[PDB]
Formats: structure tokens, sequence, C-alpha cells
């Protein structure tokens, strides 16, 4: 069954380059062999205020962005967390279990505890795999480690999840500062690519990216952070490997890399934003996906809370 | 409709005096002319470690003791917290509402967070007004505040519950160390009253109650706490007044006040474990009010939750 779990919080209209290749991507490469469960964390989303209007309509555009990025409804389950009872069920179960300070080393109560809510999220699918970038791992160590605890207390209860490193050329770095990060946390948008942004906008944005002065195009992240970064984000979007890149890179400059860059990022993120139009513009098809997607994620979860339920001694 | 709501945990195989006559026999009180919910809250026993089967049976030895108390489930819905899931979906809500230093001045993350649960638990039924104890009445009024700061982002969503303190003859104080609260807290049971312990054991206790040394039987929690205490007990237990005991015990010593005290109490648990024993050892009729008890509950938490989820701006 190889089960995997992941999700993205419907936090702003667009996800960027960071998400698609760096996440969505391994997705859609685990989907046909592993029983997958893509999930949109709303509830993640409202430990900082959120307007109602475009919560609702975040929610839907990140499923579409799925969609849109190759998710197959017809062989993963897409759901939105809210709908799920289960998660909430269980994340207070593994608060129980979970030193303060164990959190703390991770204000309002929601942003100290949805650490919890996410080993909750994972957990309550027998979860055998997430795939995190190494920076959201910490994350899943915390749910591992309460698992591990509450298994400790009633053995054989809850999966264990294994940590699935995307390949590090999924690691998307800001186009302005590429030593951090591409991140919604940048202070302007000028360093990062929304894959529904304009694609002219985008290509700009490419075309500015910090380099070096080295003049010599030579895939080296911590020497040539910025012209890494580049060849990174070509290579992810058009398949071809870094080294066909370079060694086609001999002799060429930095404005060769980076046109080359923005016009495959554009080929990327046009039919992208075709299929999410169709999917805003029509949204019975949406719908429909993420309804079978909840009632297919209740009835996994809600035994799963059953089980737990049942080991603590519960009366059922 | 003056709707109630309140509950204890099922951390001990009994009730004490301080639950029976400042908890319960408010809500018997309330049940005739207010709609109640009354709650076995067991998501709250497992912030500490609990032993399943005694968690279950404290379960249902707590429903039992709220019937045999004198809980009409023809009158009031009886169930069980973890049966009802909206209990913690709205708690992460809340949870997202509620300050971490407003929540540290009230270690796991559980400890840490039940106060919001406890919040949730209440706000969750649209409850009017909550019987509580004047010393747990902070956790009230954090409820009362995080349904206010909710209620003036998205107006008129939750009711903001008023709070009911008991009459002060319901305060009852450990019998070896009558400045404190009768709590399971206590050293060792000596100072407390288990309504299910054997009466003997419960009579020999009240005897034994640490008094003064003024030989005068007049009420004065603060200069007589023991032998005001015992009035409390007495008064509350038969239901004469504290005036006509005390004009009944002019002349006399205090043995005379902890006979007649002990004699009262044991006239009072008697009762009570012969219809817990019978609804121990009978426990389908139990079953079937916490039953009916949860599917009204989640009748009206679900819509709530439902409620305050679209408020919110989560996709139904």
């Amino acid at each position: 069954s190889r089960r995997i779990f992941s999700g993205v919080q419907p936090t702003s209209d667009s996800l960027h380059l960071g998400n698609a290749l760096g996440a969505v991507a391994q997705w859609v490469g685990l989907q046909d062999d592993h029983d997958a469960f893509f999930c949109v964390v709303d509830l993640h989303a409202i430990t900082i205020p959120q307007d109602p209007e475009a919560l609702r309509r975040r929610t839907l555009i990140t499923a579409a962005q799925y969609l849109a990025l190759g998710i197959d409804p017809g062989r993963a389950t897409i759901f939105v967390q809210s709908q799920v009872p289960a998660h909430t069920q269980l994340a207070w179960v593994l608060g129980c279990f979970t030193g303060f300070g164990q959190a703390s080393r991770m204000t309002t109560v929601g942003l100290f505890t949805y650490p919890v809510l996410q080993a909750a999220d994972v957990l309550a699918y027998d979860t055998e795999l997430v795939p995190v970038g190494e920076d959201q791992r910490q994350h899943l160590e915390l749910a591992r480690d309460v698992a591990q605890r509450f298994n400790s207390r009633f053995p054989g209860t809850l999966v264990v999840p294994d940590v699935l490193i995307p390949k590090m050329t999924a690691k998307i770095y800001d186009l302005q500062d590429p030593t951090s990060k591409m991140s919604k946390s940048a202070g302007t948008d000028a360093g990062l690519i929304n894959l529904l942004d304009d694609p002219a906008l985008s290509a700009k944005k490419i075309r500015s990216a910090v380099t070096d002065s080295e003049r010599d195009i030579r895939y080296d992240p911590d020497v040539k952070p910025g012209v890494s970064n580049l060849l990174n984000i070509q290579s992810a979007v058009t398949g071809t490997d870094i080294d066909v890149l370079v060694d086609g890179y001999a002799g060429h400059g930095y404005g060769d890399l980076k046109k080359d860059t923005a016009e495959a990022v554009v080929e990327f993120v046009n039919p992208i934003q075709a299929r999410v139009d169709e999917l805003t513009a029509d949204p019975a098809e949406l719908e429909a996906v993420l309804a079978a997607g909840a009632q297919r994620a209740h009835d996994v979860a809600s035994k799963t809370v059953q089980r737990v339920y049942d080991r603590l001694g519960f009366l059922l």
C-alpha cells in the first residue's frame, strides 16, 4: 500500500516554485505506486488571521493547483483538512503525549500547538511515508517521536512514518537572495515565482536573478548559490539533467542561463494556469473530488481514532 | 431554554463531597427549568497517564453517580466527551484565538491547552450558563474572553456563557485541613469523603475532623473553618438551614456537631451507593442514556462547529 500523506496550507492565491518543485512534484512521482492522501490543511491556516472569503477561495485554488500539477484523483485522495474531524481528535490525544519543551523547541495557543496537529494529520492515516523538505523535517521527527512514545504505552497502535527527503534539486531558493529558500516570507515577491502569476512577470524576475562575479556556469550551491539555483529550476522544469545543461553551457555566460530558465518556467506555468482557470470556472469537478476525498479520508482516519481511543480506555 | 453545561473528569473511582454538594447538587437544582448537558470529560483525564481499564470503568461510574445524585435522563443530556468530535474541532479553532500568555497565566501540551478544550466544551452547546465553583471560575473567564474575541471578528457566532456561582454553603473543605477545598489532591484521603467509600469509614473521618479551641458552635468560615465546614456539610446533606442547626446547637459541644454530621452523611451516601451498584451491575440502562446523550450532544455541537467553520471561511 506504501501509504503517503502530505499537504499545503491554503494561505495564498498561488503556490510558488518551491512548493511545486519541492513538494507537489515529489507527490506526482509517488502517486503511481503509493497510496496517497494529499491534504489542503485549512486548519493550519487560521493560526494567523484569515479573511473568510479568501480562505475559502484559496482552499479551492490550492486543490486546483494539485490537479493542475498532475495529482491524479483517480490514483490519489485529495481532501480538505477541516472536513475530517479525526484530525483534531487525534491532535488532542497526541498533545497529551507531547512534552511542553519538546513543542517549545519547535503567539497564540494555535501557533504553539500546530506541530501536534501536523503530527495528527500524518498519523491519522497510518501513513508509511511523508515527503518533506529537509527544512520541515523537524516537525515530522516530533510526529515520529510522539508516535513511538504512544506505541510504547500501547504497542502497535500508530504507524511510525518514514521521512522522504526529495532530491537536492528540489530545493528552490529566492532569486534575489539565493541563500534563502523561496518562501512567501520574503520581503517582496521580487525573488519569488508564483505558479499563477503572469508568466511574463515571472520571466522578468528570473532575468533579474542575483548571480555571481565568476562568469562560469557551474553547479555548486555553496560557492555559486544564484547560478546553482537557476540550474535547479531549469532542470526541474524541463526534466533535463543538470549535467546536460552545464555541459551545454560551457563557454556560456549567465545571461544565457537566465533567458533559458525564464523560457522554461514560462512553458511550465502556462498549462498549469489553464487548468486552474478551468477548475475555478467549472467548480463541480473539483468539489466532487474533494467530497470523495473527504469521505475516504474520514473512513480511514476515524478508524485510527477509534483504535487510539480504544487503547486509551475511552468508552466507545 | 436557559441552556447549561457542566462536567466532571472520570479520574477516580468516586466523586467526593466537594463534587456532589458543590457541583452536582447545583446541577440537580437546575435541570427542572434549564436545558442541561452534563458531560463526563474523559478527554481531560488523559492529560495525566491513565490506566485504560480504570479509565473506562470510571467513565461509567462517574455517569452512574450523576444519576444516583438525582440527575434525571428524562430532563437532561448526559454524555461522554470523547464521543462528540466537535469538542476537539472547536478546541482547535478556539486555540487559534487564545493568547499564549493568556493560557500560560492559567508539563505537556495537553496540560497547557486543556483550558481551551474546557472553553470548547461549553461553547459547543450555545451554553447560556455554567455552574462552577468560585475557584474554577478563572477557566470560564477564558472561555468568555475567547468567545467575545471570536464574536468581535464574527458577530453573533458563539453564546457567551454566564457564570453560576453556587451558594457559599456549596464550598466543602478538607476535614483535616479545613482551610483547603476538599480535593483529590490531598496528601491522604483522611480529610476527604468519597461518596462510594464505606459509609462507616466516612463517618469515622467526620468524627476526626479538625476543629478549634473555642467550644462554640458558630458559623464563621474564616474564624472557625473546621466548625463552619462541618456545618456546611450537615446542612447541605439534610436540607436543614445553618440557622436552624446553629440555634439547635447553642450550649452544645463539637462532639455533638461531629456525630450529627457523620450520621447525616451516612444517610446521604447509602442510597447513592445502592443506585451506583445497580447501574454498574446492569449497565444497559446507563449505556442507553449515554448513547442517547451522545446523539443529542452531537446534533447540537456539530451545528455549532459548522457555523464556526462557515464564519471562518472553511469550505463546507
